[PDB]
């Protein structure tokens, strides 16, 4: 599955800008670590605690050189319309990180988080600067409440890339 290159993609996107544009996973190789997350739909009656919890912590991600990418099977036009909708009225307001649009459902599928050919299941996927998946968080660990664990795994990941694992010390080949 996913362990070598994370399943690539080229998707339409709404930026912080509220600009439209295209994004490819590969645009981040050797630039940024990527935190790709999935949610079912835009405009539902379930508060988007994950998108907001993440956007509210954006600076923590930038400081660790992490690019946030929110994905739902919705089109780029409805993401935009959802950003132009105040929290007070069920929207996400003006979030400052990019949302991408999985309108063929292909991305959700490649990551095995497509629920009965309809919407994506909630998931947090951390990808390094070489495009290798470091973790998948789902179900009860895939909540807006999870932001601090996420940042913690990123610190551990970056610490592991720097120093490597450590031996039981007492153990030897031979």
């Amino acid at each position: 599955a996913f362990q070598g290159q994370a399943p690539s993609f080229k998707a339409e996107a709404v930026f912080g800008d509220n600009t439209f544009g295209e994004v490819s996973l590969s645009d981040f190789i050797g630039k940024k670590y990527v935190l790709l997350y999935f949610y079912p739909l835009d405009f539902t009656f379930v508060c988007p605690s994950e998108i907001i919890a993440l956007d509210k912590a954006l600076d923590s991600f930038k400081e660790r050189n992490v690019e946030l990418l929110g994905c739902s099977v919705d089109s780029k036009f409805t993401h935009l319309a959802w950003k132009k909708t105040p929290l007070s009225q069920g929207g996400i307001g003006n979030i400052k990180h990019t949302l991408i649009s999985d309108i063929s459902k292909s991305i959700a599928r490649s990551y095995d988080v497509l629920f009965n050919e309809s919407v994506a299941l909630r998931a947090f996927v951390l990808i390094d600067k070489q495009g290798v998946v470091q973790h998948l968080l789902v179900n009860n660990l895939a909540l807006g409440r999870s932001v601090d664990e996420i940042l913690r795994l990123i610190d551990a990941l970056q610490h592991h890339e720097k120093y490597g694992d450590v031996c039981p010390a007492n153990w030897q080949k031979g």
